[PDB]
């Protein structure tokens, strides 16, 4: 049954217009986010909620295990669209915590197509396989997983291209890691920001056009 979604839209709607009769109408004309989100598609991570935001604020990709690749053209053209475009200053890289793309990583069934998407992440936990293996739990280990999965992509995002270019034509533009707490509902910075080429390993740094 899909009436109470069309229901609920329209009250939700007419309640934001009888305060703002105008809010749509403005937002309409132009689109000026300040962020740029890249989180899971798990339905306990709805990006908006957890930081507040309006519509208007955020611009969003999400995906399975919120996962960057550099021949990944759906993701990347978000980041670009963001970054050449819209211009964002932030680009807000969220994991979580219980993440079942990185748990399924992390076991050894065969899902599908998944299977091959959620391979980097199979890969991080093979790269730190010691680490994990001094962690009793398996939820441990997951929830380890899911915060180096989040320091990879803010790794990730900052080696394309186009964050670089951004940066030499002097945009101002940072890449954040944070992870959610489904259990919590708390937003935590893993503290991995990068914001310049400076901070580039000297191997991903591309020199400008
Ligand atoms: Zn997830």
């Amino acid at each position: 049954a899909l009436q109470q979604l069309f229901e609920n839209n329209v009250r939700w709607a007419e309640a934001i217009k009888q305060e703002d009769p105008d809010f749509f109408a403005k937002l309409a004309r132009q689109q000026t986010p300040e962020y740029l989100w890249i989180g899971c598609s798990d339905a306990r991570v709805p990006a908006n909620e957890i930081v507040g935001m309006l519509p208007g604020d955020l611009f969003v990709h999400r995906n399975v295990a919120n996962v960057v690749l550099h021949t990944d053209l759906n993701c990347l053209s978000v980041i670009q669209f963001a970054v050449d475009v819209l211009k964002v200053k932030h680009i807000l890289v969220t994991g979580h915590y219980g993440c079942g793309g990185v748990r399924a990583s992390l076991h050894n069934d065969q899902l599908g197509l998944i299977d091959g998407w959620l391979r980097s992440i199979r890969d991080l936990a093979y790269e730190y396989r010691e680490h994990l293996e001094q962690l009793p739990t398996e939820e441990e280990r997951v929830d380890r997983l899911c915060e180096l999965n989040v320091i990879q992509q803010v790794a990730n995002v900052s080696h394309t291209s186009i964050v670089q270019n951004a940066w030499h034509r002097g945009q101002s533009l940072s890449v954040h890691g944070c992870i959610y707490g489904i259990k919590d509902g708390l937003w935590k910075n893993l503290n991995v920001t990068v914001s310049g080429l400076d901070q580039l390993p000297p191997q991903y740094r591309l020199s400008p056009l």
